[PDB]
Formats: structure tokens, sequence, C-alpha cells
């Protein structure tokens, strides 16, 4: 858990900046590992990130090294060389269906996997998945993350916090209440983000228009070249009431089954 300041290489260009993020180079017992770097320069709510990070064990989740204390508190993860899904897609508009497909599927089994645990992410965005490769993508930024009670199945927070609203359910919205239920609505967005080659949700709109829109029965429009399937998806996670709404076993089964169709289907 605890690293040695000593062992870890910074290097001075950042990755990103919500925090700075560093690519750096931990000495481990025999190899050296590439690692990206959390930054603080607050501490409680690291330490919490770190502690949710800890407990988690799954291929498509980022895998924390440790924490470091030293100039600043850092939180050392496993290097995803190719960077957040949103600007990877905006920069590379060649990526064909399947692949998009393909990195989805990826997202929702690892959402499987934190709902299974009674992990609620709550901040599940394009800008939050990290590629490792062209073909395989990680969650990450679980700053927000809660480990939901034993005896609920969602988690209430006290007044409204740094928010990212164009991802959030109306029950988020109105009445406070995360559940995986509501992570599923975030993975909606996030996917029509994926097959919008990385482009904002909601463009040019302010969060108080979001909610009125999505209050009236109206939900972003189809990407231009999404799959049908796919967009049928999306409006099933925009299901308004929380009961209706499918859970993250149901969304993964049918991108399973419709990404075994289309890698059918391609040859
Ligand atoms: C808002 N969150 C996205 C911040 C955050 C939290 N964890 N985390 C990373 C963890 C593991 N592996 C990574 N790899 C890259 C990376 C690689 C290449 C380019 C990148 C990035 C990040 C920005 N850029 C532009 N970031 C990370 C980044």
């Amino acid at each position: 858990v605890y690293l040695d300041r000593k062992l870890l290489t910074l290097e001075d260009k950042e990755l990103g900046s919500f925090g700075t993020v560093k690519k750096g180079y931990y000495q481990m017992k025999k190899v050296v590992k590439t690692v990206a770097v959390k930054i603080l320069k607050l501490k409680d709510e690291l330490l919490a990130e770190a502690n949710v990070m800890q407990q988690l064990d799954n291929p498509y989740i980022v895998r924390m090294i440790g924490i470091c204390e030293a100039e600043s508190w850092m939180l050392v993860m496993e290097m995803a060389e190719l960077g957040p899904l949103n600007k990877y897609l905006q920069q590379n508009r060649h990526v064909k269906d399947k692949n998009i497909i393909e990195l989805v599927h990826q997202v929702s089994m690892g959402m499987k996997y934190l709902e299974e645990s009674n992990f609620v992410h709550r901040d599940l965005a394009a800008r939050n998945v990290l590629l490792v490769t062209q073909h395989y993508a990680k969650i990450s930024d679980f700053g927000l993350s809660k480990a939901l009670r034993a005896d609920e199945n969602y988690y209430k927070a006290q007044t409204h916090g740094k928010w990212p609203v164009k991802w959030y359910a109306p029950e988020c919205i109105n009445y406070y209440k995360f559940s995986s239920k509501s992570d599923v609505w975030s993975f909606g967005v996030l996917m029509w983000e994926a097959f919008s080659y990385g482009q904002k949700p909601y463009r040019g709109m302010k969060g108080s228009e979001v909610t009125a829109m999505l209050e009236k029965g109206e939900r972003m429009g189809c990407p231009a070249g999404c799959p049908r399937e796919m967009y049928d998806l999306m409006n099933l996670c925009w299901t308004y009431d929380v009961e209706n709404r499918p859970g993250f076993a149901a969304v993964e089964l049918r991108l399973r089954n419709y990404y075994y169709d289309v890698v059918n289907h391609h040859h």
C-alpha cells in the first residue's frame, strides 16, 4: 500500500489537469513498472479513492500500485498508455464500429463486477475510461465511488457537490440517490459519447436545460453511423424509472450477444 518516494521517478510532463496526472516509473523488486500518478499538492478524498481501488480486482478496472506521502499525496496506478477513450476517439475517427462495440462491452464487464461487488462508481463517463490498447479498455477515477451499506442498494449524498449532471440519472439529480442503476444511466451517456467519437453530450446546453429536456421525455439523437441495436440499448439505459431500467448484468448480456454477432458477420 505505502510506496517509497526514492523508488518513484516522476516525469515533468503532465498527462492531465480535478488535479494533476504525471507519467512515472516505479522500481519493483526486479523490473521497473510504468505508472500514472495522481498528485494532490482533499487529502482524505485521495485516501478514500485508494481505499476503494485496493478492494477492486478485475481486468477492466485500473489497478492501483499504492500511495506515496512526500512533497504531495500521490496515488500510483498501472499505466494505461493510450489515454482517455473520449480523446482517443476524437483523434482516431477511423476506429471501426466492431471495435467501439468491443470497448463499450469491456466497460460493461467492469461495471457488472462493480455492481456485483456493490460499489457505485458515480463518475462513469468516456473521459474516465482509459485505453491500455486500441482493443482493451479500463475504468478509472474512483474519487466519487462508494461501497454500499449492506442493508441498502443506493448511496444518499448530503448536499450537491462537484457533479457531472450531463451524465447523471434523474434520481441522482432530484433525490441524491446513487445506485448501480444510476451508473447504468451514465453508461448510456458514455456509449453515446463513444459512438459520437468523443463529442461532448448535450452540446451547448446548461445542466438545467438538460434536466428539463429529460423530464419532457426527450433524449439525444442517434449518432451518425451508430448501429440501431446500440442506439436501442442507450435508450433502454435512459429509462426514467429506476425500477424498469436494466442492471449491468442485463446490459452486459445484450452487449455480449450483439458483439458475438458483429464478429461473426464481419468474416
Ligand atoms: C480524469 N482522469 C482520466 C484522470 C486519471 C485517473 N487515472 N488516470 C490514469 C490511470 C492509469 N493510466 C493512465 N493513463 C493515462 C493517460 C495516458 C496517456 C494520455 C493521457 C492519460 C491521461 C490524460 N492523457 C492525455 N491516465 C491514466 C488518469
